[PDB]
């Protein structure tokens, strides 16, 4: 398909599938533009309360297509302003994102997978940082996410030595939250995304903003931002519903506003 | 008791007990003012070298009293400047704090428990972030503490899905340092707090300041603050005692100055 | 030996050995000047692509020599500008550093060991923060490294209570990456350092810069620095070699430029 991102809506969930299975969903500028466009649509679509990202075929993504750039003096500083708006869009997404890692995620493919709020892997899936084997540094936010997700000791080993991690090893480190058999991965991930699509979408979005900023703030700054964002969550119809549901001891019926 | 914070001194330890057992020690502005007052007294009392915080009855704390605010347009930005001076006081406390989590700690109750320097839980105690089920974001410093304590991967799952964690699960993640039978919790926690109340109180206070600031500093800034605070610890009578005790291979007798 | 740092080159590796075995490699200003000088030489020597740091005798290092300062009013703020250029040099080293922890690492000895990019310990080796037992705060970058390496929950316990950790406990926490029998430690560590000395030295150096800065940056700042440093790695002969080797499915032959 032109752009190489498949798009499907179900029950409040936009399902995005990386679709270059013949090249293990290797990333090109074209694929990144299509993914940006799809994330923008998902976020704008008032019928969408959650996103699910997965790969077509054997792989999640092998990362940058190492054929896309033809022997010329590479300008990665320039190009990464492109990987960069996609990462900006993922990081700031105002709806929850499930990632279903169906196979290998390497390099920027591993970066993209780790931007999921909740991450599931198939048995048989694998992670490898990859960049150092091409003489490159981690990019697409991997140098930001990895030490936060697995701690600095594991981030050093994973990045410097680029070992291949099994899905069970990934589970141990916090790279994923759940490992499921390959034939059940999309059912389980879609089940979780539909759960989140009934959730308090505004609370999810603002909680994600606090988590993104937490490490660079002083405690004083963190308490100030908590105050500001709790002010905004406090004004939502969902907060009022949440309080009613607790007082009546029934499930909340959230609307995402 | 008026203010709902019980206060007792033993052997250098101020014991603070959240005391609204009939509402699972649910937090009100009144309780927060009483806790602030008690922390201020503990810190000012030269007979106190350590604090121990626990709950009365079944619960540690169920967090914000979801009856305190009566159907009016809530102003959480305003109110949190109140949760906020209490968190400021906890974070900056110039004496070590043990927390004994005797039962459920939910929402701001979980926030308060996690401000302990050393944290023990009873078998049967439990943690739940709770905020997202009311359509709110984590507050009272939970968005600051949780990713630092358990890493970002576990913080995402705990905050977005609000699962109930057993004391043994909490131990695994680093939410607590020790799990003990319910009938031994106060004996063990008081034993540890009395140990710290013989400790180098100034070294504890300055070590806590370094830990609070560590993530937002450059290595250059971190080394500069280490230099400044080690300068201050170096001038204490306790440092001179610590050096004598090491040279003579005997226990130090610290005074907290 | 004058300066108490032994220096030996093998197969692209500068081997540095802390050499005051009679005082468990206890740190003095003189030892720190010698270590700074040795790190500077290793980094300047175009025949060196990796460093390995270890201890002579029983210990890795017992940390500051608690005989060096003679009963005078200590000025640790002044002196730490000395521990500080050594830590600055370690942190910014533009070649990978393996640490082989052959025995106890306490206080600043533990600080120094944890500056390794990859860390191995002998069975029988041990770690202890130590500072709090002398009434001091963690220094030599320990307040920076420890919470990043083991998370805040373990850093609090390790620093406030100064327990002695076995090599297997250290492995569990991420203080080291590998534990090996004492008689195999230098063979394994030298084997790993020779591996890294064939590696893409520029990618290692720039990856280390991203990891050092990651926690204090916004995601926007982190993506900007990734762009800048990937630009520089992209211009290296090693990047061009890495791409050729992947396209031909053969091992890269990196030069470190
Ligand atoms: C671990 C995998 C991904 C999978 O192994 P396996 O499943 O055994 O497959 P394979 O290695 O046998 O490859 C099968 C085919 O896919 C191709 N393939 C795999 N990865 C990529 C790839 N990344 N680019 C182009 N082709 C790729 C292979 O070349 C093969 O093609 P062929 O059938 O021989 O024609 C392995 O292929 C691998 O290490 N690939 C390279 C991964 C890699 O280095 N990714 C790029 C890191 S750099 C990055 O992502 C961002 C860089 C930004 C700066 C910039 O460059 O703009
Ligand atoms: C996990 C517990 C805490 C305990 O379960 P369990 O032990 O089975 O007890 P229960 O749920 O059966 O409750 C027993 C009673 O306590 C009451 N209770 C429990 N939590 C609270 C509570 N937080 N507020 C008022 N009442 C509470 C229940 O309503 C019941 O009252 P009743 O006997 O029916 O009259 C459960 O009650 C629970 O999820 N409670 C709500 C926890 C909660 O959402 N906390 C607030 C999060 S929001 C926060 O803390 C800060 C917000 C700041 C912004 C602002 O609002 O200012
Ligand atoms: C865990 C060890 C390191 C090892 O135990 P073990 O292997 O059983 O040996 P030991 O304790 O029996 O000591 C054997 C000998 O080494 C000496 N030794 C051990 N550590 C040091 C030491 N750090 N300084 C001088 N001597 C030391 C002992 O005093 C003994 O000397 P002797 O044979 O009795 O003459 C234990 O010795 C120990 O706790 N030592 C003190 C560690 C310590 O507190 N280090 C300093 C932390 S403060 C720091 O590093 C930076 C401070 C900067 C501010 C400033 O001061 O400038």
């Amino acid at each position: 398909n032109i752009g190489m991102i498949l798009k499907e809506r179900q029950d409040g969930v936009l399902v995005l599938t990386l679709n270059r299975p013949e090249k293990l969903n290797a990333i090109t500028g074209e694929l990144l533009d299509a993914l940006y466009a799809a994330l923008k649509e998902g976020e704008e679509d008032r019928e969408v309360r959650a996103l699910l990202l997965t790969g077509a075929g054997r792989a999640f993504s092998a990362g940058q297509d190492l054929t896309e750039f033809g022997d010329r003096k590479p300008d990665y500083e320039a190009h990464l302003r492109r990987y960069n708006r996609v990462v900006e869009a993922l990081s700031g997404l105002e709806k929850p994102l499930v990632v279903a890692v169906n196979g290998v995620a390497a390099g920027a493919g591993m970066s993209l997978a780790l931007w999921g709020d909740l991450r599931l892997a198939a048995v048989g899936a694998s992670f490898t940082t990859a960049f150092v084997r091409i003489g490159l540094v981690p990019d697409s936010g991997l140098s930001f996410l990895l030490p936060r997700l697995v701690g600095l000791a594991k981030a050093q080993e994973l990045l410097l030595l680029s070992p291949r991690l099994s899905a069970e090893e990934a589970l141990a480190l916090g790279l994923v939250h759940r490992v499921v058999p390959a034939e059940k991965l999309m059912e389980e991930a879609l089940s979780l995304a539909k759960e989140l699509a009934q959730g308090p979408t505004r609370a999810y979005a603002l909680t994600k903003k606090l988590l993104l900023e937490t490490y660079r703030l002083s405690l004083t700054e963190a308490l100030a931002l908590e105050a500001v964002l709790q002010g905004q969550a406090g004004q939502t119809q969902d907060h009022e519903e949440g309080v009613r549901a607790f007082r009546e001891k029934r499930p909340p019926r959230f609307q995402g506003r």
